């Protein structure tokens, strides 16, 4: 056997048990087939691990904090996918999890990228919201360091449940190995900047997920992280000195002063892409496509966008906390 990837047959058995019937996945941990588990008599999804020691060592943490989280008792666990059980196969790790259906991004290509409605985009805040809440729990302190559309499935297609999956680039709070971390269009400015990270990371990425779920594009583009930060500097302006003051990287994209203050190094000026204008809060919403439609007034725009200014907070000590997004008017019956 050669590469790092396993030798997947469509029709072959593992240990008189699974009937693997389609590889339904690849990506930089390995892949992901679609068996028949004939002991439990249901579909499962198994995540093949390359067999390379990087790739292995870092399948052994996930194991560890998929195993801590569908061990607590709250019904909360449920929006986190359900790990079955592990195996070595063939000198790979196999993670068998529950079947779910599409991620965010396929719901967004199905739209034809127009977007999903604000009603759609609030139950997607609110599960996802309750997630970060589970993760933040002191004894778990799960940061999943990789929030994007695709790590986001619906349980059903028709239906608007869903689970967070792929745990593969996670850490507890006070065991960060990763410098660079975060998927880039999500990634946070701490990051970006080279800091010490906490669980407030993943409500940055919640908060760029959800603009993008309701426009159908994506909040902040870099094409690089020098890009990805001025995009976002379009929209929030010069990051606050105390800040860029602690950060190893604040020399890639900002200079200091005589006066002691940051300007850009070398884009629309800093905070002049308002979050206003790209929600169309007062033009029929994303691309004018909302107007008039029910659910999409401007009290329900300025309630939105209330609440993603405070995901999309620079400072990590005062960004939005799950508890309190869940108290947030854009949420109230
Ligand atoms: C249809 C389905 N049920 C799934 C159940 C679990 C997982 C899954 C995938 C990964 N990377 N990490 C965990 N912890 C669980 N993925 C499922 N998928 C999507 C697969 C096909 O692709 C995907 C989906 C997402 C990411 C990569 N590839």
């Amino acid at each position: 056997p050669r590469g790092s990837h396993m030798i997947v047959k469509n029709g072959e058995k593992w240990m008189d048990r699974y009937e693997i019937d389609s590889l339904i996945g690849k990506g930089s941990f390995g892949q992901v087939v679609k068996a028949y588990d004939r002991v439990e008599q249901e579909w499962v999804a198994i995540k093949i691990i390359k067999n390379k020691k990087a790739f292995l060592n870092q399948a052994q943490i996930e194991v560890r904090l998929l195993e801590l989280m569908n061990k607590h008792d709250t019904e909360m666990k449920y929006y986190i996918v359900h790990l079955k059980r592990h195996f070595m196969f063939r000198n790979h790790l196999c993670l068998v999890f529950e079947m779910l259906s599409y991620n965010l991004y396929d719901l967004l290509r199905n739209t034809n990228f127009r977007g999903v409605s604000l009603n759609l985009t609030r139950k997607f805040a609110q599960q996802m919201c309750t997630a970060l809440l589970f993760l933040a729990t002191p004894e778990l302190s799960i940061i999943h360091c990789d929030l994007k559309p695709e790590n986001i499935l619906l349980c059903n297609p028709k239906r608007s449940a869903i689970k967070i999956v792929d745990f593969g680039s996670s850490c507890q709070l006070g065991q960060r190995i990763y410098q660079y971390i975060q998927s880039r269009f999500y990634r946070s400015p701490e990051v970006l900047l080279g800091m010490p990270y906490d669980l407030a990371i993943d409500m940055w990425s919640l908060g760029c997920i959800l603009v993008e779920m309701h426009t159908g594009e994506p909040l902040f583009s870099g094409a690089n992280e020098v890009d990805q930060m001025n995009k976002i500097v379009e929209v929030l302006g010069i990051p606050p000195a105390h800040i860029l003051d602690q950060a190893p990287k604040a020399r890639k994209f900002f200079e200091k002063l005589p006066d002691g203050t940051w300007n850009l190094k070398k884009y629309k000026p800093p905070g002049t892409r308002k979050l206003h204008n790209i929600l169309g809060v007062e033009t029929g919403g994303p691309g004018g496509r909302r107007a008039g439609e029910s659910g999409h007034t401007v009290a329900d725009y300025l309630k939105f966008k209330d609440l993603i200014l405070r995901m999309l907070d620079y400072d990590p000590k005062t960004r939005i906390q799950p508890y309190y997004a869940l108290q947030h008017s854009f949420f109230k019956k």
